[PDB]
């Protein structure tokens, strides 16, 4: 009758090795497990819970809609999805929006759009997708092939063709591969799963120029960096560089699964009826929640609060690092932050993460070499201080 | 300030041409638009709203969970997702489950699993996927290439390689393509988007034998046919044939986006840590709702009620067809039903569907030649009678 962690190994296809403990409830940046142990949540659902757990406003938005209707599919549109498209359109470089269920699906849409756009304006010979080493764009066949970790793509071959990977942050690597045959350049403004590595300002200017020069669409995968995470609504705003396509998901639904492709008028025009689609994308429920999310997150008091919190994190992480000497650098932007291990401790991010869990704070990794922080954007000063106290206890246990 | 249908053409990437009217609320099999016109909903969200609109029980399940927590991502499991895995395991041939956000993602998982399984037990040369003409498996690059409507895949080339299509319901077509190099045979037990065409009993026995003989995994895409739609929990039960992998989505979450891959112990074992994944899949919210759905749908009174309703539909559709002579045949199973147009009216399913909307009933199409019905499983006798009255009015207007 009771549910146990041993139940997980018996019943789930074993793609994840999750925590020994099982969460049963949360509020804000706190989470509790079956035994009532209390965690401070700096993982934030992997950058998804931008307003923390069980937020009262997301809850009324969800239940208000849920009492009218949840879903019709896309033969019918709805008021929530349309208010949401509008909020996005007004807030970003975008003119049109397409909604779906996840980051992976949004990137699939973006790449398909790019392929179609080049076939239609230039010719069927123009198919190349240029992405970057260590990129993560999701787990579908297409998006994992565009993603730059061959370990996640090897087994599933033959992979869609005409994808090449340049070195992140290397403008020369990219120009080597970008030419008149390229339809798309897909890039994360900050590499998330790949070590929390920010783009340099030059690198994104350079890509934009290469795109212009060669008529490829520039796609920014802001699935991990979007919706306030950097201190601005999107990273493209921080950098000053405008993409042709922008994918967003994750924080956008603050816990409810949703993704979006933002596009210029020129690009959208090309996706005609029946050329793509989704069954659940743009449903009333998801749209009512993301709508509320945008409204709460897209305010100067929140966004400025993100930069404030960045400083809380960085200051205290350095104090900590000065004492214990784990990290060679602390990097990232707003509230996507990475502590990179120095060579003494290389490859042990996971162990530190497990130590943190024992001390009662949830952090992530980003490769074996980086401890990743992605707390809720409305994380309180007190939760930050407590959670960093626990993280420090953890670093102590770990150093031995 | 008010939201209008003209707003849809201004703001959405135009992949859908939805209805002139916009739904604002529903209850059961009734839906209302902005002007308060009343529709009977035989489209049921494209076979998704198995318990109709804004169902009171789905609502408390949703709000109960939503007050504990919505999401952590998969470094952490949860009680809802585990109760759900268990319900499924107990109810089906499956031993293990993997959860995701949609049918498309579930099929991506299934095919990737199959590719990996063959690479691991036989060798990297064994990669072939055999699917069928007119199959629909979703809109990712991989699943649309496995899908059998070249119009939806052409523009996005180069497509993943080693996919071939046999003729549905043709055992000889399939044996021509299935050999020792095949890793997977993916099939819909009833082709949904492709004309509501049921599989013959022979055809699925035959595929199962071919699979066994050649060591390919048999995958049944029950995304459209699963969760009661046929009168049994899944179509594989109606047919007597057990697949190796089963994908399900759609009705499973009764409106909330969710998909699942059901697998035998032998197959699951092969998907090791980090080989696949999803950010939202298996989240508490989705799992609490599908859990309730399964509990309401997987009962002899519902399932038997589905067969009862099948008869209501078929009887009255024939009365109607005898009067107006639109349809050459009425086909399908349980509450997935197709009225196939005779040659006089070929290609005009969409027009009939538009006539139906004017008369105040929502039906679907399945190609230009078939009017498709997928009402909620708990559709009441009265809603069925009223909606078929309106459908009949519609058929009258249409015949001229």
């Amino acid at each position: 009758q009771p549910i146990t962690r041993e139940n997980f190994d018996e019943w789930m296809i074993p793609v994840y090795a999750p925590a020994p403990f099982i969460p049963v409830r949360g509020e804000g940046s706190r989470l509790w497990d079956q035994q009532g142990k209390e965690y401070i949540d700096f993982a934030g659902g992997i950058a998804v819970n931008a307003l923390g757990h069980a937020h009262p406003e997301l809850r009324e938005a969800l239940n208000e809609q849920a009492s009218k209707f949840w879903h019709t599919g896309n033969g019918y549109t709805n008021e929530p999805v349309l208010r949401l498209a509008k909020k996005l359109i007004d807030a970003t470089f975008a003119d049109r929006v397409f909604f779906c269920n996840s980051g992976a699906e949004a990137n699939e849409a973006a790449l398909k759009l790019a392929r179609k756009f080049a076939h239609d304006r230039y010719g069927s010979h123009k198919s190349g997708i240029v992405a970057f080493k260590n990129a993560f764009h999701g787990r579908t066949l297409f998006t994992v092939s565009a993603g730059g970790q061959p370990a996640y793509s090897q087994d599933f071959a033959p992979l869609p063709a005409d994808i090449r990977h340049a070195a992140y942050n290397d403008i020369n690597s990219a120009s080597a591969l970008i030419d008149d045959s390229t339809c798309a350049v897909i890039v994360e403004p900050i590499q998330g799963e790949g070590g929390v590595v920010p783009a340099s300002n030059a690198f994104l200017q350079g890509l934009r120029e290469l795109c212009n020069r060669h008529n490829a669409l520039l796609i920014f995968d802001e699935v991990q960096t979007g919706v306030g995470r950097t201190g601005e609504l999107y990273a493209y705003m921080h950098y000053g560089v405008t993409p042709d396509l922008l994918t967003t998901a994750k924080a956008l639904g603050g816990g409810f699964p949703v993704g979006a492709l933002l596009a210029t008028e020129e690009c959208a025009r090309v996706m005609t009826v029946g050329t793509h689609g989704t069954t659940y994308g743009g449903n009333p429920l998801a749209s009512a929640v993301a709508g509320k999310v945008l409204e709460l997150i897209n305010t100067p008091e929140m966004l400025n609060g993100v930069k404030q919190r960045h400083d809380w994190f960085v200051e205290r992480l350095n104090t900590i690092n000065h004492r214990y000497g784990l990290f060679s650098e602390v990097r990232g932007l707003g509230l996507l932050i990475g502590c990179v291990l120095n060579a003494d401790y290389a490859g042990q991010a996971k162990q530190i993460s497990q130590e943190a869990a024992k001390a009662g704070v949830m952090v992530l990794i980003a490769g074996g070499n980086v401890v990743r922080f992605a707390p809720a954007l409305n994380v309180s000063e007190e939760e930050v201080t407590t959670g960093l106290d626990r993280f420090a206890a953890a670093c102590e246990h770990f150093v031995s």
